[PDB]
């Protein structure tokens, strides 16, 4: 569907680094600590929030290239045998390529690798302010499996919470 | 307070391995996924649950030895500079030494190391079935900061959830 896919090579390092993982959102998932647990609620934000990030057999990176020779996206995966978890360390699609099936195809490639390793599930972390990726993950078969409100304390993302999502591996 | 404390040496490996990290509990924290979030509720369990486990500058292990020459307890810590987090990887006290101040002293030693590294917080993971460690952590200055319901899927601990607790570092 207009893209080429392969395992990354050292020469992809620059394009991976340069790829624009930034996004603008009209909503965020507000995380509330209730004492007994946590609640998430999608809330509107005005003005829209623009988030800019200042970014071996069990590990793998898959890249997606467009017709133009430009990197459309990548996914970095890591496998842990103790809990048979394939961690999606990072997944990013160039803003122009968003909503063109790149993310879904890369996640499918991540799923195939998980199956090869005999994974029981796929797992990912996503900032609570990334409402579009959260909704996109939900529509790829993932559901909220946890969170860490302290993950970003003392970082450039202080005030955000890490949200955890998982999918059983077919 | 009856114990000796130091940094571990290779020769402590056997005693660390052999130390009994098992526990019996009359209660557990039941984790409920509400869809919008998670709730934790301490519930009684009958019969009592007995849990048996089939167990470099930023990493460190501190040991506590009793008068008898036996290992009373240990704490394994790891530091991550990106979020200035000191992770308490593992902490275990021999059942006879429980409630004698060993855990508190080891956690204090973990806190001093965190300060030396310039940590902003201390962090730990604890199984939801470990109601006594959860209550002990709460009484050491930690509070629930998250959880991962999928951490133990496909393991010997399947059915348990990982609970995350943090403390700001003085």
């Amino acid at each position: 569907t207009a893209y080429r896919y392969r395992t990354s090579v050292p020469g992809d390092a620059e394009a991976i680094e340069a790829l624009d993982g930034s996004f603008t959102t009209d909503t965020v998932f507000r995380v509330t600590a209730t004492g007994d647990g946590f609640t998430l609620r999608e809330v509107p934000v005005d003005p829209p929030l623009t988030k800019v990030f200042p970014d071996d057999p069990d590990s793998r990176t898959f890249v997606a290239y467009g017709d133009d020779g430009d990197l459309a996206g990548f996914v970095v995966v890591s496998y842990s045998g103790w809990n048979r978890r394939l961690t999606v360390e990072d997944i990013e699609v160039a803003p122009e390529h968003r909503g063109h099936g790149v993310g879904r195809a890369l996640m499918g490639l991540a799923t195939e690798f998980a199956r090869e390793r005999g994974a029981g599930h796929l797992w990912l972390e996503v900032t609570n302010v990334n409402a579009p990726a959260i909704h996109a993950y939900r529509r790829m078969g993932f559901t909220l499996c946890g969170l860490d409100t302290a993950l970003y304390d003392g970082t450039a993302s202080d005030g955000e919470q890490a949200l955890y999502m998982s999918m059983p591996c077919p």
